[PDB]
Parts: C-alpha cells; structure tokens; sequence
RNA sequence: UUUUU
C-alpha cells in the first residue's frame, strides 16, 4: 500500500491535538496511589522535570500548561531509569507521560544509532493507534536530530524496511509486523533500552500474549532496559502476568484502575436488536456531526455504514474486512469533517484522540466491561465534556449488566433499573 | 467475536 509521508511544516506537525477541557482543574481533585521503593516525588511542571529544552519547547507549541496526574508521576520515575507500570483515565495524556521523558533521555544520554537496532520499541495493539503514537512523537521531537519510524501491516514490507534502514531511534509498531522485521533480522534490540507497551493490558491477554513474550523475551534483548506499560484498564489478573517482564517496578494509579471517565454523560437504553437501527437514526437524526458507533461484527460495521449513507449519512468506516488504505483514509475524513458519522468495531476502542468525537454509540455492547470503558473514552478527553450512549440489549448482554452499573456509578452517572 | 506479519 506504501501510505503518505508525513509532512515537516510545523503547521501539520502540530494539527493533530484536543484542547484541555473546562473541567482540567478537577484531574488534581483524583485521588493518586503510588507503590515501590524509593519513587522519585512527582514534578509539578513542565519546566522543572530535568526535561531537555528542545522538549519543553514542542511541548509549549502542543499548548501544554500543566503536566496530567500521570504526567507529574511518571516522568520523574521514567528519568531515573525505572520501570513503570501506569494507570490513568481514557484522555489523561498516558502517551506524552512517556514519549517526554524518553525522547528527552535520548538527548541528555546519546549513544550511537547503529542500524536496524532500536533505542526504544513502543508496541501498539492496533496500526491506527501505532501512527498516532508515531505522529505525537515527531510532534515532542520536532527540530531535533532524533529519528522516529513506525513499522505495522497492511503496507508494503519495502517502504518501511526502507524508512528503518536509514536508522530510526524510536520505533513505533503493531506485533505482527515487527515479529516480521525480527525473524528476518532486519530489526534487533541489543539498543533497545526502552521497551513500552501502551494499552499493556490488551497487550498481554491471551490474543497478544505469545507475541509479546517474543518480543520482550527475544535473545536480542539487551539486558538492561526499562519496560513502561500504560493503559486505562488493568485487570489484575494481568498486572500479575506484567510483573513477570518488569524490574523492581513503580505502580502509579490516578482514580479508579479501569474506572471509567467521569467527564463522560452515559445513557444506556434498554434496546432490542430490531429496534436498534431505528434508534440509531432517531439519534443520530437529532444530531450527527462527530459520532462514531461500535459495532460488534466487522461485517456489520460494514452493513450498517451503507445502511446509514442511502440515507443521506455522510458515514465510513473502519474495521479488519477494509484495506489498510481504506482504515486510514475513513479517519482522515472523519478528522476534518468529511464524513461525519465513523460506524467501527473494537479496532477503534482503544487510544485513539480524535477532536472531533463528540458523541460515542455503542450500537452493541461489547462482552468486556475494559472495552466499554476505552470505547466511552474517546469522547470526553482532556477535561471536556462528552456523551455515550449505549444499546443495552437483554437478549444478550444480561452478563455485563453487573460490570456496568459499578462502572455507572463509580463515575457519577445514573443506573437505570432495567440493569439491576 | 475483535485485533494482530
Ligand atoms: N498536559 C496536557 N495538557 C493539555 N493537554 C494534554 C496534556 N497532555 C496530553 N494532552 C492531550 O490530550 C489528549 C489525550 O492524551 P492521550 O495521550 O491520547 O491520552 P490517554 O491517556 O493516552 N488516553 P487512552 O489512550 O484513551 O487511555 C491528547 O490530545 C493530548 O494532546
Ligand atoms: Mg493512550
């Protein structure tokens, strides 16, 4: 498929970003907890994290005043050469809490970029969320001699061989795809001292999990490196599994560990599967613009987009049935107005920062309390305001009724009867 | 099922 270049002039670079909310005041009003020995203290801005100038200065262009709850933990933990295990809301700026630190550790402690050997390996569970992580990087390293690079499917293997190959600090990539750059050793991590997986939880359940092991586990590992994982969600049976890949690691929780985002209005409406479509449009009839409905079934992703495009929808897509080229130009128009309804199964869940999600339909509800909670969350972000409706069906989601009433009321939203 | 060479 060979995608687009991304651009240099500071005016793209710089394009992609939500503004902080009115509620960004309350984030301090989140009780924080904190496990390990001796965790440095926490920094309270930007301009005092022993952060390299060239950082600080992107990180003022990004428009950041004040550092997110994470952002004050992790860093200072991350400079000191530890390693993290993270959790903080859907929207609380998980990714700058440590690309910043890392990026500016890579200019305050340079050693040679030897070839097809990575400083830093950052893991993604899905190829939107990979880019997005690889744009937010150039973006905190813009005008600096740090080279960055992404590697995931669905691209021709050349193009990016070729990228990587003329030397690449940072590596961005999906498993799939780097297990490949691996078993053909164009791609070895005897450099590699940082070692980060956002959305960690997803990372090691049981899809991820054997790939991870390779990755992490892989003879080419150099012995001394730090392991950051991240996410909003973390059931403990899997923190139990990271403990395995991590050294004399910190905890860090902002709120409630895969609590959901109280900035969030939920509603949840007791819907049967044939009056759900209707629904849909009554909704979305009512008001369209910047609304992504999750589906279960990438075939019905598919379905319903054309469904809601004969009738005068602007609507796309993304899911696994789509070309990669497809998935991406489908958030491209959905980013600057194009389409302004985005119909997308799970792939969608996690990560993504789009400004312009203004409303989040659970058209189904997922099987996993974690997914909902992600799905919500990509709405509300930075402070600001958001609303989620979801489709609760009794004819199939009686299991998570339980899940979804403590996540209601842990956020501060109302529960409806039908659900107890 | 959804992701993931
Ligand atoms: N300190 C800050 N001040 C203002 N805005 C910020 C700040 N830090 C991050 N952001 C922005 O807010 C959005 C949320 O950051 P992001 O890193 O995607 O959060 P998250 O915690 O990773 N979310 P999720 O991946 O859904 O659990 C992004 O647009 C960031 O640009
Ligand atoms: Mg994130």
């Amino acid at each position: 498929y060979i995608p687009p270049e991304p651009s240099n002039d500071a005016i793209e670079i710089f394009s992609s970003g939500i503004a902080s909310g009115i509620h960004f005041s309350k984030y301090n009003n989140i009780p924080v907890k904190v496990t390990g020995s001796d965790v440095p203290q926490p920094i309270q801005h930007f301009t005092s994290a022993d952060l390299r100038d060239i950082i600080i200065d992107n990180v003022n262009k990004s428009g950041y005043k004040i550092p997110t709850p994470i952002q004050k933990c992790s860093i200072p933990v991350i400079s000191s050469g530890r390693d993290l295990m993270a959790c903080a809301q859907t929207g609380s700026g998980k990714t700058a809490a440590f690309l910043l630190p890392i990026l500016s550790k890579l200019l305050e402690d340079p050693h040679e970029l030897e070839l097809g050997r990575p400083q830093v390996v950052i893991v993604s569970p899905t190829r939107e969320l990979a880019i997005q992580i690889f744009n937010e990087a150039r973006k905190f390293a813009f005008e600096s001699y740090l080279k960055i690079g992404i590697v995931y499917g669905g691209t021709s293997f050349r193009h990016q061989n070729e990228c990587i190959t003329r030397g690449c600090h940072v590596v961005i990539a999906t498993p799939g795809r780097l297990l490949d750059f691996v078993d053909r050793t164009f791609i070895t991590f005897e450099d590699t001292r940082f070692v980060v997986l956002d959305e960690a939880d997803r990372m090691l359940d049981m899809g991820f999990s054997e790939d991870m092991r390779r990755i992490m586990t892989h003879v080419t590992m150099r012995p001394e490196h730090q392991t950051l994982m991240f996410s909003a969600t973390f059931p403990e049976e899997i923190q139990r599994m990271a403990g395995e890949f991590l050294k004399n690691y910190v905890f860090v929780a902002i709120g409630i560990v895969g609590g959901a985002c109280s900035d969030v209005k939920q509603t949840i409406y007791e819907v049967n599967k044939y009056a759900k479509r209707s629904k849909l449009i009554e909704i979305l009839s009512e008001q369209a613009d910047g609304t992504i409905v999750f589906v279960e079934t990438k075939r019905g992703a598919d379905f319903l987009a054309s469904f809601l495009s004969e009738k005068e929808f602007p609507t796309t897509s993304i899911h696994g049935d789509r070309l990669q080229s497809q998935r991406e130009q489908a958030l491209r128009d959905f980013k600057n107005g194009s389409m302004k309804v985005l119909i997308a199964t799970s792939v969608a869940s996690r990560g993504l920062d789009i400004k312009n999600i203004k409303h989040v339909i659970n058209y189904d509800m997922p099987s996993k309390i974690d997914d909902y909670v992600h799905r919500i969350g990509r709405t509300g972000r930075v402070g600001n305001n958001g609303r989620a409706t979801s489709f609760f069906d009794p004819e199939k989601d009686r299991a998570i009724a339980a899940d979804l009433v403590k996540i209601l009321e842990g956020s501060g939203q109302t529960v409806p009867d039908f659900l107890r």
